[PDB]
């Protein structure tokens, strides 16, 4: 049985691929240990939000491609953040600043993936600045988006393209 799920305000659906779960202990940009359930395998997902949608292709702790469309700069940026965290990429982990000890209304500690999400939703500047950039080749006729969230016809955040 396949099922959708919600992460970061987006409805995710795996559209192809597979993965196995493992636990990996990572050390953040502030030397905090997080034990994350890492998915190993190549997978493709849709992401559906109120004001943005995306297709995310990822492998093991690796964002391969994010094609994102949205109504405005902020909503595009929200989807990018969520996909970056969901990738479980090392560079996202290393972009963390300070400790992560977020707890919910119920005072329940958030799990590592949600700790990361809460942190980067608050401020993504470090994430975006450290993620990496690349020239676009225009083969999809799409547009780039830069770490400052401005569009670019030349370059984009690594693996990210913005579509109409
Ligand atoms: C980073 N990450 C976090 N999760 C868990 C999402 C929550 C799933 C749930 O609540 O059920 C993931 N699930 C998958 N594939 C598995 C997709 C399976 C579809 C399903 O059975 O729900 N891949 C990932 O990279 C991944």
């Amino acid at each position: 049985i396949s099922s959708s799920f919600s992460f970061g305000g987006f409805t995710f659906k795996r559209t192809s691929g597979s993965s196995v779960k493992k636990e990996e202990e990572v050390l953040t940009g502030n030397l905090q240990t997080l034990k994350i359930r890492v998915h190993e395998g190549y997978e493709e997902f849709t992401m559906v939000g109120r004001r943005a949608t995306a297709i995310l292709r990822k492998a093991t702790r690796r964002l391969i491609q994010l094609i994102v469309s949205g109504r405005d700069e902020q909503s595009i940026a929200e989807a990018i953040i969520v996909a970056m965290v969901f990738s479980q990429e090392d560079c996202m982990i290393k972009a963390v600043r300070g400790d992560l000890n977020f707890v919910n209304r119920a005072n329940q500690r958030l799990n590592p993936m949600h700790q990361l999400l809460r942190h980067f939703q608050k401020d993504a500047k470090v994430l975006f600045q450290n993620w990496g950039i690349e020239p676009i080749d225009n083969v999809m006729g799409m547009i780039g988006i830069l770490p400052d969230m401005t569009p670019s016809t030349e370059m984009s955040l690594r693996g990210v393209r913005v579509s109409k």
